[PDB]
């Protein structure tokens, strides 16, 4: 189970394995209350990978000194898992540390196609994103569309952890927002995530409450 080893209003970190620790950061865009929105970091031999920036540059800042000063390591490598601001919300904060951003194609072109660039030159990939972190290596993959046309899903094999980003929901979660998503194709994407993680025991959904291939059960259900 899981350590608390982080905690602010605008940041907290749970310990969930040796190498896995998600965070929490809170979306507040309109006059209404925030909304808790989770990443991945994964941990090896002081080196870190971050699957998604939390919500702003505060938190960002907060995430990356707490890696510099608690977890004495270098982030090496930042993947956004779509285009939406519970992705890369606190990018420029990223690219002020020179933390290398890794993007899928599709990624850029919807941000592009909203007015967006990354400022920094990004590491591109079409499908799939192998990365070493130290002598571990990470994995980022496309499966199909889902909550947004470009989504992807972060794993890494050693913990057996996947990050499933807005893709995946918490159970008894709602179907939550639509209007970028593809809902005759969200539940067979979710089905080759399953058929391809069969042995997953941490699976971090991109809204609520983290557990295990269940959140995958779930997800195929609810858009069934
Ligand atoms: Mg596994
Ligand atoms: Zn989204
Ligand atoms: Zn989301």
């Amino acid at each position: 189970d899981s350590l608390i080893v982080y905690q602010t209003e605008n940041l907290i970190i749970n310990k969930l394995s040796n190498h896995i620790y998600e965070h929490i950061s809170f979306l507040n865009t309109d006059d209404f209350g925030k909304v808790a929105c989770n990443g991945m970091l994964v941990l090896n031999e002081n080196k870190v990978v971050v699957f998604d920036t939390p919500t702003d540059d505060k938190s960002s800042l907060e995430l990356i000194n707490f890696v510099t000063n608690t977890l004495k390591s270098e982030i090496i490598g930042l993947i956004p898992t779509h285009f939406h601001d519970d992705c890369i919300g606190g990018i420029t904060e990223f690219e002020n540390h020179n933390i290398q951003t890794y993007v899928s194609k599709e990624t850029i072109e919807l941000l592009k196609d909203n007015g967006q660039e990354f400022s920094n030159p990004t590491k591109d990939f079409d499908n799939s994103l192998t990365l070493d972190i130290g002598n571990k290596k990470v994995y980022a993959e496309y499966f199909g569309e889902g909550h947004t046309k470009d989504n992807v899903v972060g794993y890494f094999p050693e913990d057996n952890a996947v990050f499933g980003g807005c893709l995946i929901k918490e159970i008894d979660a709602s179907k939550g927002y639509l209007g970028d998503a593809n809902i005759k194709e969200w539940s067979t994407t979710v089905e080759k995530v399953k058929l391809k993680y069969p042995n997953a025991k941490i699976v971090i959904p991109g809204h609520g409450k983290w557990g295990g291939i269940e959140l995958f059960d779930y997800t195929i259900k609810l858009f069934e």
